[PDB]
């Protein structure tokens, strides 16, 4: 059984942990410890209520240096330089580093010198980490001696198991994607200064372009796809819930049925869970609180000679939160 | 205006209303007069909607209901509510073209009972059927009209919006196939809560979705660049904003390209041939900074990418603003063409 | 379920298909089997939406249409399309109560068409015609409904939050007068974008602003509490929220009180008569978490004020999912009634 | 001529200036310095493009040391510290603090040390300050000698205008206000830590309640109203405009007809233009960018015996910063 602590209580962090206890603590892993600075009572009351997830369906209560959920004892600290944390004194096998301050393997190797064994960062890392994985596309290349891997972002994690069965069926020559996003809390309901001046606009009111480094990073996850792929974001006035865009051209004629079954026989194969194949008309909030990674939308496809479009929706939050516990394990289990 | 054209609009909706004010908020700059509004709504509630709007806030003029007209700025505009076009007083009013605004109409065989209630044209304020005389995207190809066309549509706000876009990228590049989503602001074609609807993913909440929709806005540019036919196709995905609305175009370029060039391309097209109809945008801008402005493609030269011989290109337009203000500009070309 | 209550759905819009899903969503708890719908729409639409809701999320369990029945985790629900309520095979169908939820037949008058079609009773899913045999807010006066009574009137939302809320106020303290505003989450009877209505306000975009609207429910409240006959009124406020609405009663009490005691008496209310009905809240929440509660009144004791006799009490109310489940605790009432 | 400077040059800090220039400069005012901590270009960028206010009708660039409004030129300065900046070297009548972190008389005093005459905080001040103004209500009681005043809330300065006629024509015995108000910044978009536990929660998707000091603070303003009325606050998913709900028993009989009366008067007469009369079917929108303190709607009056319900509109942002000019110009002229 592996010893995880969540650095960094904030939305990410609360949502790995309501995941680990929604499926049934179907890993084989234990919170033993939260280090956040804010104070356990008001996260406590964060974890049992949510807007975008609703009420946590299980219990939270704070007793001592301790919040219990569902019967587990969950350590309390509030210490800001992770390297005095008690990590080697409480057998800390896996950091999750969900505070977004410590996303380089430098910084982020702090919790090593305190005493944990790996650890894993909640978005992009940096150029130094030493693996960036998308599970299901490309944890195989974990190893025994990774300390500090970074699990990608939500959207590259929505856009790689899109791309890999029809880079190998079909093959890309080239793509462009355009995610369309929920807003998130790096931007405003009413202007107000911002280091970015399209992020300083209400994101209530508009469509708001920002870049993506997505498009970009499938390179590190399918390297024959370095170079290939570009993009940008759009924000949009949703709480939860993305699309990823994509249009990419294809190396051989196809068509929409074909571009379709690809995806069809990834979701039923190898990227079981992660991948998921629809059919039925929905909309974005009907994939809210969905654990996959992309939720490939088949009635969304066309096809215009070599040029193919394809869509996917994914819970910006929910999924990538799943996955953490998923890479949490593959990376504990690497030889 | 004297010696002016005259126009009436039936069916006062956002659309026929919006087409007013925009004649109105740029101080009649078309030598138009509109001299009557066909609708089945009380007047004076009409009135209302026309002073108040929450898209384009409030009207900056005058607006009373005296008697069997509506008075705008002091000009006495006659209000009618007749649901057959064949039984409408045109001929009587001298009505040179009808702004065909209710979506019941929208081939030559139905829109020329205008006709016979004595207009002498008629613009659809969307595509048009098989059988009308032209479809027309202003700035692109409104040389095509002829002193012969009686019943033209004035196309869609999206096809609007890409046709200038492609335009001048299809002429110094070349477009082999492109596809194009269009994010969109939400329609009152939508609802709040859900609700049953002929389509299943508008009878969805629209404030609280994105919400994929069809649209044959890029096929239809064929119509109005016919080397482009059969060439674009696309959808829309419909967002929680009331106004203003992008076109995010891909497509494959017959040669290479970069993303200077492409720029380059267009903002020469913005300072001369599709001036005012076309705009280039380089700064950090977002979607309501577009609300209430008049051009029909907004192009933000920031957005381009480039990858290979793939190129997308993006454009913000009012949905609403520009495709009015070409329905003026349109009304104009018609009654000039020779 | 057995030797059971078989109601039928006449209006299958929000009203009608969140009392189906509140029926199976708590599991069948109501000796009830819903045995029809007649509804106007396609079956396979009406079953869509069914399936999936924004407001209340995805049904938790199984739809599917199989000839003229919709199946819902396995039970058949015949399914059927008929303009006039006196032509609908009710006495074929066994029915004990038909749930009216179309908005077309609120008086006695007109829902007595389903008794001709052979039901035996009907429950209106809103405010009757003063023709109704009885108004009902289950918990507060479900005792005066008798075997006689064969058209009802479940009242509305607002009258469900309102009258628990004030009934144990009354009693302890009395009510001279007292003025209601209901900060209400938005309905389909509101647009996107401005556009026409038959009331000027709700024609406007409810998306972006809060828009005063009337409402009867205040008044409303003297035809379940006699005694408050005339001494409340209000009206609502309609807001950009989907769900969830919050009734701010402002009431001029008979004698001296205090927030501690108004809080204690509305906290017995909530423990004892009026369990389940009216619930009592300490915690610093919002609207969303009251979102898919059953209750017909969540008391909210933070937000109690009181001036000199002004008295202000709070309470927030899944405005769909309360009434909903209350249409079924009156069903049930009404079939136990000697 | 006055000579005023703005501290801080968020959101309330462009919106007055922003005021002075739309109405054409009305007020024989200056704004001769802006000390912001934020980079000049980016606070110009946000003066000229807001989402609630649309675009400024003026002409905004930056050039050295200034930012050059309408053909003014304004000293541009960032200095953390109040008493460091060149106020007296600069000639500064009256700072406007509108940075939201110096709202005591105490706090608020650097100011005068380093050589302005006055401050004038744009939020309710502490116990301690000289004054606290609802311009066209009490403004008379501004005297020479103060140097530190509040100009009150947003909110204080709706209710104050609508209380006032009423409790002199017909008597307020006792009052309950709800302000349904829009979001502020002070908001998140989803669930985040805050010290706050509802406003950690999304503000676009919830009905919020928060605490207002409003009604208890038309106690400063209208002694005779000191402890008479109290109220809170809903926070609701619109990005500006707020309406007041006052209910309060009437000291005698009164009609529907008799309440609006005794409005329409004051909006006539020496509430002018701070106090306006709506009697169309109009929504909170059409009340954006309105520059009175509050506006009446007397079609939403309702009296249930002596008890009296009146609801006001107001825009939040843009009526207030209007009053900081008025209280400006008022406090300059104090003898
Ligand atoms: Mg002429
Ligand atoms: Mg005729
Ligand atoms: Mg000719
Ligand atoms: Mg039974
Ligand atoms: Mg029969
Ligand atoms: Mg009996």
């Amino acid at each position: 059984t592996i010893r995880v602590v969540i650095n960094g209580y904030g939305r990410i962090g609360r949502n790995i942990l309501r995941a680990h206890y929604e499926n049934g603590k179907k890993h084989d892993i234990e919170i033993v410890a939260i280090n956040d600075l804010g104070d356990p009572k008001t996260n406590a009351h964060l974890t049992r209520f949510d807007t975008a997830h609703g009420k946590f369906p299980g219990t939270v209560t704070v007793d001592g240096d301790y919040m219990v959920v569902n019967g587990d004892k969950i350590r309390v600290l509030a210490n800001r330089n992770p390297a005095e944390l008690p990590w080697g004194e409480l057998g800390v096998d896996v950091v999750l580093e969900c505070t977004g301050f410590f996303t380089s393997k430098e910084k982020a190797g702090a919790h090593l010198k305190g005493g944990a064994k790996k650890v894993i960062i909640s978005a992009p890392g940096g150029k130094d980490v030493d693996a960036t994985i998308v599970f299901g596309v490309n944890q195989n290349v974990l190893k025994a001696e990774h300390t500090v891997i970074s699990n990608a972002s939500c959207t590259t994690n929505c856009l790689a198991p899109l791309v890999k069965p029809l880079h190998d069926k079909l093959g890309v020559e080239t793509g462009l994607m355009t995610t369309v996003h929920a807003y998130t809390n790096d931007q405003v309901l009413t202007d107000v200064y911002h280091e970015d001046l399209r992020r300083a606009r209400s994101a209530t009111m508009s469509m708001i372009p920002t870049k993506t480094g997505a498009a970009a990073a499938v390179g590190l996850v399918l390297p024959e796809l370095n170079g290939k792929l570009d993009g940008f974001a759009i924000r949009v006035p949703t709480i939860n819930v993305s699309l990823v865009d994509l249009s990419f051209v294809a190396k051989r004629d196809t068509t929409v049925e074909e571009v379709n079954s690809i995806l069809q026989a990834a979701a039923e194969g190898e990227l079981k869970d992660i991948l998921t194949y629809n059919t039925e008309p929905l909309v974005s909030i009907d994939f809210n609180h969905n654990p996959a990674s992309s939720n490939f939308d088949a009635t969304l496809t066309k096809v215009s000679g070599k040029l193919v479009k394809v869509s996917s929706w994914y819970d910006n939050e929910w999924g990538f939160s799943n996955r953490m516990l998923d890479t949490t394990v593959a990376l504990m289990s690497a030889k």
